[PDB]
């Protein structure tokens, strides 16, 4: 049978995002619009600093920018937490940790709000080294393919997950930047406890030509793998 979490993604739907966020003071609010299509994994959104200039690069900021989304084959459906958790939701924490420089914490709840899918967003950064690759804009605008493993967290009613993201640097170096995160539900109700698999993504980064706004237009797709 198709489970109400399922339910409530095998069409197109509307995606929201809202972010406050404070690296080392700097404070800035981007706003997200877009949707998404899990039957082909594929998401589809612009993001808009509402505050001015984005004081970190746009790429540092793509993890944190619905994993719900994600394409699960059909043999894998039994392990796919997120959508289980819909339509009440789950909050999803992250640390990132930047090597050789400061980390973000963050902190989202995922949730429908009528047929739009939410994802409500507080990050805060700290100890960024004001002339590091990050405060300092030097990563480029582009983004690599990833692995990104999942395991059960029974004791918490969710999920661990973990991945290194790897952000090419003006130079040619890399600056990587090592995730850490659980998500937890909203409700009281049954999840999916998966075994351990991973979500494998890629990702493409644009601007749109006629938008004066300092801002991001994201292509992004994931598919579930790992157990056959």
């Amino acid at each position: 049978m198709v489970s109400k979490g399922e339910e409530l993604f095998t069409g197109v739907v509307p995606i929201l995002v809202e972010l406050d966020g404070d690296v080392n003071g700097h404070k800035f609010s981007v706003s997200g619009e877009g949707e998404g299509d899990a039957t082909y994994g594929k998401l589809t959104l612009k993001f808009i600093c509402t505050t001015g200039k984005l004081p970190v690069p746009w790429p540092t900021l793509v993890t944190t920018f619905v994993q719900c989304f994600a394409r699960y084959p059909d043999h894998m459906r039994q392990h796919d937490f997120f959508k289980s958790a819909m339509p009440e939701g789950y909050v999803q924490e992250r640390t990132i940790f930047f090597k050789d420089d400061g980390n973000y914490k963050t902190r989202a709840e995922v949730k429908f709000e009528g047929d739009t899918l939410v994802n409500r967003i507080e990050l805060k950064g700290i100890d960024f080294k004001e002339d590091g690759n990050i405060l300092g804009h030097k990563l480029e605008y582009n983004y690599n393919s990833h692995n990104v493993y999942i395991m059960a967290d029974k004791q918490k009613n969710g999920i661990k997950v973990n991945f290194k993201i790897r952000h090419n640097i003006e130079d040619g170096s890399v600056q990587l930047a090592d995730h850490y995160q659980q998500n937890t539900p909203i409700g009281d109700g049954p999840v999916l406890l998966p075994d351990n698999h991973y979500l494998s993504y890629q990702s493409a980064l644009s601007k749109d030509p006629n938008e004066k706004r300092d801002h991001m237009v994201l292509l992004e797709f994931v598919t579930a793998a790992g157990i056959t």
